[PDB]
């Protein structure tokens, strides 16, 4: 039922995400690991806000079958709260380079501007970074299992329906139980890097026309090989998460500029997403990693 | 009841203890961690066996109030079995070193002959450093609570029976049974210390004369001390256990020539002090006991 331009479209997709996304994470090294006035602290509280909603232990399964386990400290109103914040960087930096990788093979994507190929990029490389990291997630044991690597949600005092309260973890345990295919996953992922919102985007127009294409797709691909009655809206439920996606995404670009702020953790290459200091003038690693 | 030399006696081993004992392990630093033929294999089949016996997992916990927490590998036959000795092999060299200075501070062997202070440490570190290694033994968790760092025994088949049948656990599990007080630990310490028949001792006589003043003291100790029916036979007890003790250092010995042999993990020190002129061969230990305290 999908059309042969349908069916390319998705095998292009699928295509890009075979060749950039280390399911395993196997090439996920050298990383680091945590080690063994009045405005001021108003900024310093709102911080410790934004850290304590998100909080995991660490795990790192070894060769020989050996076990390190992390265990993030309890908020002491000091800097272990930044403890996993170098680790995390790493984890985010592959992430957006494996993102970007994905996003180069897409000929759609290749064919626009480089400059709004950053723009794109910028916009909604965090939101990539989730969906890829939904495929990984434990929701019956609250983790992301990222080959050797697993990171564990705390148990908080409240249980689930205190987690819930925070919209990523909200995010993921509904996205997970909507049991999507690859496809309609990596759908997901076209969907939101071609959304023509962007800020700093200047085609709008042949964007805007690339996403709905991508979003016929999806809704194609749902009617044809899902039974169709009970699967009849579940099209608008990933529409509906992709827009809860982008609300999460504000927010978690505001909580990294406020720990930035205060607590200096972003590489170079998330600085240039936060725009931490033309477009290819101020994305250099990005436009570097664009034109290769 | 004490003399008054006992009660000085008993003093400067405590002021000892307290200047040399790390008990919170704060200055063990920069130590190693696990990393993020018919005869040969006979060889192999007998330190599987001594390895196993000892196994434990090890804790890390930060002023910031994280924890590491390791896991050791299961028994898959390979150098699995061999993860953990570049740790233990630090901590022994620093518990070791805590063993010198201690000894170099107490009066009756600061003024032995450097040949026989070489031969004295030599036999004794290993015991010294159990002695010391059982006070922060927690037998309820099975558990060696060193500051931050904690080494908690894994668990097996059999349960307690099985981890008694080893010679060195049975020994920690028994000696915390007697419910030592710090003046019983260091008393012990000091008759370990002055052993006349370790291997090497010219002056025989002198460290005779030593040991039986430390033990007749501790005696004393416990005749004033402990009045309690379960303090019966409390000496005799001790002298029992510092003998097994003696036993189980000469097997631990052996232990690690073997695990030596085949996976090399000892330090300079402990090469030393497991080797078979003693200045000459003693080079690092002559040095520390030139050294001031």
């Amino acid at each position: 039922g999908l059309t042969e331009e349908q069916r390319m479209m998705i095998r292009e997709l699928m295509d890009a995400q075979m060749k950039t996304f280390d399911t395993t994470f196997s090439h996920f090294k050298n990383f680091r690991l945590p080690g063994v006035s009045r405005e001021e602290a108003a900024k310093w509280s709102q911080v410790r806000k934004d850290l304590c909603s998100l909080k995991v232990s660490l795990q790192l399964r070894g060769e020989d079958g050996s076990v390190w386990n992390y265990k993030p400290p309890a908020d002491s109103g000091g800097k272990e709260i930044f403890s996993l914040l170098p680790h995390m960087a790493d984890m985010s930096t592959y992430m957006f380079k494996g993102i970007i990788s994905f996003a180069k093979v897409i000929s759609y994507f290749r064919d626009l501007p480089i400059e709004d190929q950053i723009s794109l990029l910028k916009g909604a490389a965090f939101e990539l970074c989730q969906l890829r990291f939904n495929t990984v997630f434990n929701a019956e044991t609250g983790t992301w299992e990222c080959g050797r690597l697993s990171y564990c949600l705390e148990d908080t005092a409240g249980g689930f329906q205190q987690l819930l309260l925070e919209p990523m973890l909200k995010f993921h345990y509904m996205l997970k139980k909507l049991q999507l295919h690859e496809e309609e996953y990596v759908l997901m992922q076209a969907i939101s890097l071609f959304s023509p919102d962007r800020p700093g985007v200047l085609q709008h127009r042949v964007v805007d026309q690339l996403q709905e294409q991508f979003a016929i797709t999806l809704k194609s691909y749902i009617e044809c090989n899902r039974p169709q009655p009970a699967h009849r809206f579940l099209f608008l439920k990933i529409m509906a998460m992709l827009t809860e996606l982008r609300s999460i995404n504000a927010q978690h670009t505001q909580r990294a500029l406020r720990i930035q702020d205060i607590h200096p953790f972003a590489t170079p290459l998330m600085q240039e997403l936060f725009g931490i200091t033309s477009l290819t003038e101020r994305h250099k690693i990005l436009h570097r990693l664009l034109q290769e």
